[PDB]
C-alpha cells in the first residue's frame, strides 16, 4: 500500500505537448473546441493510455454495501434494497447497465459488505454484512480499511491488463448519502447543514435528523481531516472505501477514471487527501443534484460536462459521460488539418 | 408559409402522461433521473415520434452562406474559408462531420448562399452569392427570405419520410456572428455591447468596431422585434435562414431539432418568434462560449446539457448531445420496473 501509492506517475508532459500541437492545427479557430480540447491533452497525459488521447474498452465499477447508520432512520428505501437491486445489475435492468449498455462499456457490480447473502454472479468481496453505525462509533476499522483499498485497487488495475482503458466509479448503498456528506463536511470543513441533502427522496421533515446524526458521527469519531484513511475508517463505509480503491488503482495503473455524482465526489476527496498524485487522472462526469455538491466539486477544482439533475447514483453518470470522452478522441484522430485545405490565420 | 405555420402540431398530452406514468415506475427512486426523464417525457409528446421517446436516424443539417457585412472587419477568418470548409464537409473532415460520425448520425451540408462557384457534393439552395451588408442596407429581400424558409422547410420534412426522426442544426459562414449578434440585440432588447462576443478569434481590440457596425445595422434597417421574418431578412442572413426554416419544417413535421450554439439561438429567437408552437420541439445542447449565449438562453428559457466551452459552430453540439438522446430513450424502453422487483416506496 505505501509502495502502490508511492508508484502512482507522474503525467507525461511530453505526450501533451505533441498533442497540444496536433490540436492547434486542426480544421478549425484554435481552442474553438474548449473544454473537448483540454479533455484531449488530459487524457494524451495518461501514461497507461500509450502517449495519445484512446479509448479501448470501459468499465463501471459498483460497489456496494449497506450502512449501519441506516437504523437511525436517515433513509427512506427499505433496507433490502442494497440486495435486490445488487441481483438486478447481474440482470441489465438497472439505470447504470442500461446507460453503460448504451455507452457500450461492461458492468461490474462488487459487493463490499451487502447485508444479506452472497448474490451468484456479484463479485465479492465482503468485509462483513454492512458496516458499522457511523452515529455511535466508527464504520470500520483501518485495517479494514486499508485491505479493502488494497483489494479493490488490484482488481482495478488487473482489468487494464484485460484491454480497460476507461474507468467509471459508483455505488450502491441504502442510506449511503449520510456517510457521503460527513466526510464532504470533514475533508471541507463545511457544516453539515450546508452538505446534507435529500439523497433518495427523504422527506424535508426528515432532514433535520438526518444533519444531527451528521454531526454525530463526526463529534463522536473525531475523524482527522489530514487523514483520508481515517476519515474513511471512521465515517465512511465500504462502497466509500471501494470507490476510491477504484480511483487508486487506476492512477497507480495511469489510466483515467470518471467519476460519477455526490458519492464519488466524498470518495474523491478521499483519494485526493491520501495521494494527491491521483488528481490528474479523474474526470468529472455530471453535476449532482444533491445540495452538497457544488462545495465538493470546489474543493476539487472541478467543472462537471452534463448538467442533468440526476441523483441516481449506480455510476449512471459516469457511462453518460463516457461518449464525451470517445468524441475527444475522435476529434484528436479524425479531424483534418488546416495546412492541408490551406488555410491561414493570423 | 401561412399554411405551413398553421399546420404545426400541438404537443400530445396523452402520450406524455402515458410516458410520465411509466416513467415514475421504473427501478429507480422518482424523479432521481432528473432532465432525463423530462426529456423523454418530452419526445413522446412529439407527434411524428408516435406516442414514445424513439430514435431512428439522425441528420444534422449546415446552412453554408457568406455575408457582405464581412468587409467591414468584423472578422478575422480569409472569407473563402467559407467555400473550403463547405467542401471539406463532404470529405467529412471537418468538427461536424467527426462528431457525427461519432452519433451515428449523416451530415447535409447546404449550400444557401456561398460567394462561390457552386460546390458539388454540395445541396444548392443558393439565393445569391453571399447576403448583403447589414450595415448599409437589408440582407436581403423579405420575398427571398420567405422563399428560402418555405424550401428549407419542406427540404427538412422530406428526410422524416426517409426515416429521420432527430434533427440537428448548424451553420458555416464567415462573419456570421455579427448578423446573429444583432439579432439577439433585436429580439431580446439587450444592448449590443452586451450581446456582442470574440466571434472565431477576433482580437479583443477589434471588438468596439464590431459593436459599432451592429449598431449600425440597426439603426439604418430599423427591424421589427414582432416580426421574425422582418428581423431576418433585414439584420440576418441566408444561413440564419436557413436554420430557422429547418426548425420550422421539423416542427411541422412533429419532430425534434438539436439546436447548436449562438447563431442556432438567433435562428430559435427567429423561429419561435415567427411560430410560437415551434418552442416545444426545440432541444438544446450545449452552453456556447460566445459572450451573447446567456442572454439567448433566457429568452428561451432554455438550460443546455453541456458545459463544454465550445464556440466552433458546424452544428458540433448539436451531434455531441445526440447521445442524450437516445439515452433517454434507452432508460425509457429498458430499464425494468419496481413493482417486478417488489420493491414498494413511500
Ligand atoms: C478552419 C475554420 C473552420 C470553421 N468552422 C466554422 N467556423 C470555422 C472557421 C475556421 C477558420
Ligand atoms: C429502486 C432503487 C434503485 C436505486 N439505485 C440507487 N439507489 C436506489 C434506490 C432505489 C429505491
Amino acid at each position: 500500500l505505501h509502495a502502490l501509492l508511492r508508484d502512482i506517475p507522474a503525467p507525461d508532459a511530453e505526450a501533451m505537448a505533441r498533442t497540444q500541437q496536433h490540436i492547434d492545427g486542426l480544421l478549425k479557430p484554435p481552442g474553438s473546441l474548449g473544454r473537448l480540447e483540454t479533455l484531449a491533452v488530459q487524457l494524451a497525459g495518461m501514461p497507461g493510455l500509450n502517449g495519445t488521447p484512446q479509448v479501448g474498452e470501459k468499465a463501471v465499477l459498483v460497489m456496494c454495501a449497506d450502512h449501519g447508520v441506516w437504523d437511525e432512520g436517515v433513509a427512506v428505501s427499505p433496507k433490502i434494497v442494497t440486495a435486490i437491486q445488487a441481483a438486478n445489475m447481474t440482470r441489465g435492468t438497472t439505470g447504470v447497465c442500461v446507460l453503460a449498455a448504451q455507452a457500450g462499456a461492461k458492468v461490474h457490480v462488487i459487493d463490499v459488505g451487502i447485508d444479506a447473502e452472497p448474490i451468484p454472479g456479484v463479485v465479492n468481496m465482503r468485509v462483513a454484512r454492512g458496516c458499522g453505525n457511523i452515529a455511535v462509533g466508527p464504520a470500520m476499522s483501518r485495517l479494514q480499511a486499508e485491505a479493502l483499498l488494497l483489494e479493490v485497487s488490484r482488481y482495478a488495475c488487473d482489468l487494464a491488463q484485460r484491454g480497460v482503458t476507461l474507468f467509471g466509479v459508483g455505488e450502491l448503498g441504502m442510506a449511503n448519502t449520510t456517510p457521503a456528506a460527513a466526510m464532504v463536511s470533514v475533508f471541507t470543513g463545511s457544516d453539515a447543514k450546508e452538505v446534507v441533502g435529500i439523497g433518495a427522496n427523504l422527506p424535508p421533515s426528515r432532514i433535520d435528523n438526518k444533519v444531527d446524526v451528521v454531526r454525530r458521527a463526526i463529534a463522536i469519531n473525531q475523524p482527522n481531516p489530514r487523514d483520508g484513511i481515517d476519515v474513511l475508517s471512521k465515517v465512511g463505509g465500504f462502497d466509500l472505501v471501494g470507490m476510491t480503491g477504484v480511483m487508486l488503482g487506476a492512477a497507480r495503473c495511469g489510466l483515467p477514471v470518471l467519476l460519477d455524482g455526490f458519492l464519488s465526489y466524498s470518495a474523491a476527496l478521499a483519494a485526493c487527501q491520501i495521494a494527491p498524485a491521483v488528481r490528474p487522472y479523474l474526470i468529472p462526469s455530471h453535476f449532482s443534484a444533491e445540495k452538497g455538491a457544488r462545495i465538493a466539486l470546489a474543493h476539487l477544482s472541478m467543472e462537471p460536462y452534463l448538467h442533468m439533475a440526476m441523483r441516481l447514483g449506480e455510476g449512471s453518470g459516469a457511462a453518460l459521460a463516457m461518449p464525451i470522452v470517445e468524441a475527444a478522441c475522435a476529434m484528436f484522430h479524425n479531424m483534418g488539418e488546416l495546412a492541408a485545405s490551406n488555410i491561414v490565420l493570423p
